């Protein structure tokens, strides 16, 4: 019984996920894609300087 | 007898734990656990200001 806590314990060091850190990814990720989003939209308008000299 | 007696006490004195110092530091953490929580939680939304400038 005891080795198989202190085992248990050692394997979810390796595989579990830490939420505090990944829920701080996620949010940063998600800010952004808003951003790129806002960013390449503003990108596909530059063509429109050739229709003002002409 | 005696000595007995007296040599379980002193055992104690080292081995055993103190209910009411150990109580309180288990509220002391638990209330930190939750203040920790909500600041976490909090501090995940500092890089939504710059879709405000965006």
């Amino acid at each position: 019984a005891n080795t198989q806590a202190n085992v248990a314990d050692a394997k979810s060091r390796i595989v579990d996920v830490d939420f505090a850190k990944e829920t701080s990814q996620m949010t940063k990720n998600q800010v952004l894609q808003q951003t790129g989003s806002a960013m390449l939209a503003q990108a596909n308008q530059l063509p429109q300087v050739a229709l003002s000299l002409l």
